[PDB]
């Protein structure tokens, strides 16, 4: 790599090791379009399994701009609209607030104050009906943001049916495979466990556990070097060749709420370049992130600005994982490490390193 981005990534991630005292870290440098990849430290502590380029991360929450691009691709199919009622693709939702809330709304967290969590009682088809059916909404829908693995999660399972294919299924026909992220999994099959990271919470290792749409909301594992291509992939849609996804990944980017600085998109979150860096630093601390803010609506959705930072934040029990890009400069960086520590000492160290090269 150019000794510019090895000094200013040495001088930012080490120092950020050692003070959240994280036991593997694999970071990706996307520089003028080429990624350049550095890893620290173990996958497997007890096993002295070092982290490589081929060892698998829990993603978290960056598992829902997979989500939202598969929700493009679907819109541009014509297969949905994000207009259309929930009820529309569950008709069995029959209890009257699901009136008005749209897959819009679902996509975008902002139906009205589904929570944060479906609750871990939740484990089959009757108890997820049963949930939604006895949600009663804070908020009329579309008025307030409130971050929600039961609103986008609800999304992508709706957003698959007229497929006729698994969310699971969709997911890799439609975006894994073409994008070439062959080393991408919402499970790991036995013969990649290898490559599996341990996650590390309180000195135990840990992995995800299964919950009710955890595949849409949480559940993709993944390489440094595919979640480079996954960067790539959002830098430069127009080099896809498959027009649906193609568009899928430009409609993830669309704009349609703003709060403050910030504008909600599907899965990705944007703000306009330059940023304030301490307005990502700071809005990335989940009493924040986790807050209900009140959205002013786009209409129609701005299409994606390449003058963005764009960037979501992604946690499970045991992994902490951030990506950011900045299309206009075709500069970006992914930062997966199986410790979850604090958000905004991630987007600090990422504003570093992209400040930079910029
Ligand atoms: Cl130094
Ligand atoms: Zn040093």
């Amino acid at each position: 790599a150019p000794q510019q981005i090895n000094d200013i990534v040495h001088r930012t991630i080490t120092p950020l090791i050692e003070q959240q005292k994280i036991p593997g870290m694999a970071v990706a440098v996307i520089y003028q379009g080429k990624p350049y990849y550095f890893t620290w430290g173990y996958a497997d502590i007890a096993k002295k399994q070092p982290v490589t380029q081929q060892t698998l991360f829990e993603l978290g929450s960056v598992s829902k701009t997979f989500t939202g691009v598969l929700g493009g691709d679907a819109i541009a199919r014509g297969e949905i609209k994000l207009s259309d009622p929930t009820t529309k693709y569950w008709p069995e939702l029959t209890a009257k607030q699901w009136n008005g809330i749209t897959l819009l709304h679902l996509a975008t967290y902002t139906a009205g104050g589904l929570p944060l969590q479906v609750p871990d009682e939740v484990k089959s088809s009757s108890d997820l009906l049963r949930f939604y059916q006895n949600w009663q909404p804070a908020w009329a829908p579309g008025t307030q943001r409130l971050y929600a693995n039961s609103s986008i999660g609800l999304f992508g399972a709706l957003a698959v049916k007229p497929s006729g294919l698994s969310f699971e299924q969709a997911m890799q026909t439609r975006v894994f495979q073409p994008l070439k992220l062959n080393h991408t999994w919402i499970n790991v099959p036995p013969a990649e466990e290898k490559n599996y990271a341990w996650g590390y919470r309180e000195g135990k290792a840990v992995h995800v556990s299964p919950g009710a749409l955890d595949a849409e909301a949480y559940g993709v594992k993944s390489t440094i070097e595919d979640m480079a291509r996954w960067v790539q992939s959002n830098l430069k849609p127009l080099d896809i060749n498959e027009k649906t996804l193609q568009q899928g990944i430009q409609l993830a980017q669309s704009r349609y709420w703003q709060t403050g600085d910030m504008y909600q998109g599907l899965g990705w979150e944007m703000l306009d370049w330059p940023v304030n860096p301490d307005s990502i630093i700071n809005g990335s601390d989940n009493k924040i992130a986790l807050a209900a803010r009140p959205v002013k609506a786009i209409t129609p959705p701005t299409p994606a600005v390449r003058a963005s930072w764009v960037h979501k934040t992604g946690a499970t029990g045991g992994f902490g994982s951030y990506v950011a890009f900045i299309p206009e400069k075709e500069l970006g960086i992914v930062m997966l490490a199986n410790k979850n520590y604090p958000n905004p000492a991630r987007v600090d160290a990422a504003w570093q390193i992209l400040n930079a090269l910029q």
